[PDB]
């Protein structure tokens, strides 16, 4: 189906069943059977688009931008090419997504009346805040500027307001209507020309800056500090290190200490800001380092802070969307499964990575149950009473067979156990055994009534192929990050 398999392309960003959890290039190309469609019926290209952006199900806006670009720019239809232009304001929320758009239809044609009216119709549809942020935040990205789409497009807004952050825009030139919309711009131009860590502290503080208005090189103690009071969960887990630098958060300094336990295990937080538990075990884990990434320096982790880690790890299990399908999770138990930093976050093996997973599902589905390649295929035996660490434990066998993938499915219909969604956790040692899952899967439909799904983990692979590109019941997930959870559990749904 035209609508399911544009969809797929939509979340995943390809055109099989292949989510690239990444970190490495795969930028969203268009395949044939997109561009076909797009020329045969543009009208449900772009409707099966506005869906996905809504539903808000794609890791990426970047390959609806890129369809969007398509239908825009080629497709057969004036009406089409215009209502992709008319939904361009709402795929385009922000102005990085704008830019990345630009790049996608430059090459595909050039600035025609459909075109500087449908990019000005962005700029005017915008408030005075909007686009204040976007002159302060959005400037650039890569080739296209701001500045450069405002001189092909020519926007104009009734209000002097917003025309005047649009000439801000493309001449740098402050003015001074306010509306505060230039109160923000005054205050990063001045943010610019720092150089004390004290005066750029005290100029967020008058201007509600973020920091990212601040140069590299003035960021200290006032300026993080001044960060944390103006903003949320999200940003506090992966500003811990940035702040035990800064020498903010210290081991002997404990008020600020006490504060930051507070939010990190506030359940209200941890709900609203959608925190996920490995959100919490990547920050732990990330903190624990007391050193960062290239040119960063280090910092002393506080043990109290890595504590409520551990916690808010615990709380964000109530916050998880299930699937609320019967999961079956096979495990690789194999010792290599103990070295990796999966996601790129230092210390998370694969190992702990796949025993967090399954105390998720055990936790949040209706069922699971969680099988190990050991001596033999087996039960792990971890339940939801277990801790990390203790299923962590459990998840490793000095005997070990074969990662087959087959493997669960082929034994779930053995034992007659009834299982929506099989998933298999490894590092990037998948085994071909004698009979391939897609077999399995059909003789589990034939032996059961039912057909289930199966997900392959890689945790730190580059690249496998176990999902067959022509069925559906089948997705691969190579490597892993933040994004993934969400895609593996829409997918196990049925929404991929
Ligand atoms: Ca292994």
């Amino acid at each position: 189906s035209d609508e399911s398999r544009l969809t797929r392309f939509l979340v995943l960003g390809v055109d099989g069943g292949t989510f690239y959890a990444s970190a490495q290039k795969h930028t969203v190309q268009a395949t044939d059977f997109v561009r076909e469609l797009v020329q045969r019926d543009a009208a449900l290209a772009l409707r099966v688009t506005l869906d996905v952006v809504r539903g808000q199900r794609a890791p990426k806006a970047d390959p609806a931008l890129l369809v969007l670009a398509l239908i825009a720019k080629t497709a057969p239809n004036a009406a089409d090419r215009k209502a992709a232009w008319d939904a361009l304001p709402e795929v385009a929320r922000t102005g990085t997504m704008l830019l990345h758009f630009l790049a996608f239809a430059d090459a595909l044609g050039g600035w025609g009346r459909l075109t500087r009216r449908g990019v000005a119709n962005v700029y005017e549809t915008a408030d005075v805040d909007k686009l204040a942020l976007w002159a302060v935040k959005y400037k650039a990205r890569d080739g296209w500027s701001q500045a450069d789409a405002l001189r092909k497009a020519h926007p104009k807004t009734d209000d002097a307001a917003r025309n005047a952050v649009l000439k801000f825009m493309v001449d740098g030139v402050l003015p001074k209507v306010d509306s505060p919309a230039l109160r923000v711009i005054e205050g990063h131009l001045k943010a610019t020309e720092a150089q004390t860590d004290a005066a750029a502290a005290a100029l967020m503080q008058e201007y509600r800056l973020p920091l990212e208005a601040v140069p590299t090189h003035v960021r200290g103690a006032e300026v993080y500090r001044a960060a944390m009071q103006t903003n949320g969960l999200t940003w506090l887990l992966r500003n811990l290190g940035n702040l035990g630098r800064v020498g903010v958060l210290t081991p002997n300094d404990s008020a600020t200490v006490q504060a930051v336990i507070e939010r990190l295990t506030d359940p209200a937080a941890l709900k609203r800001g959608r925190i996920h538990p490995l959100d919490a075990l990547k920050a732990r884990l990330v903190y624990a380092q007391g050193q960062g990434v290239r040119g960063k320096g280090t910092w002393l982790p506080v043990p109290r802070v890595v504590d409520a880690l551990e916690e808010a790890f615990t709380l964000a299990f109530g916050n998880v969307q299930p699937a609320n399908t019967r999961h079956l999770l096979a495990l690789d138990v194999s010792g290599s499964m103990t070295c990796g930093d999966v996601a790129g976050v230092p210390g998370l093996t694969p190992n702990m990575a796949a025993a967090a997973m399954s105390l998720i599902a055990l936790r949040t589905e209706p069922d699971a149950l969680t099988m190990g390649f050991a001596e033999q295929f087996r039960p792990l035996g971890i339940t939801p009473r277990d801790t990390l660490e203790s299923a962590m434990q459990k998840a490793q066998s000095v005997s070990f067979g074969g990662t087959d993938c087959a493997q669960p499915i082929l034994w779930a219909a053995q034992e007659r156990l009834d299982v929506d969604t099989f998933v298999v956790y490894t590092d990037n040692e998948t085994w071909a055994g004698q009979v391939h899952p897609t077999v399995a899967l059909d003789q589990y439909a034939q032996k059961m009534g039912r057909a289930p799904k199966l997900i392959v983990v890689g945790l730190t692979a580059t690249e496998f192929s176990i999902a067959d590109p022509q069925r559906r019941d089948m997705l691969d997930v190579v490597g892993f990050d933040a994004a993934a959870p969400n895609v593996m559990t829409a997918f196990a749904r049925g929404e991929v």
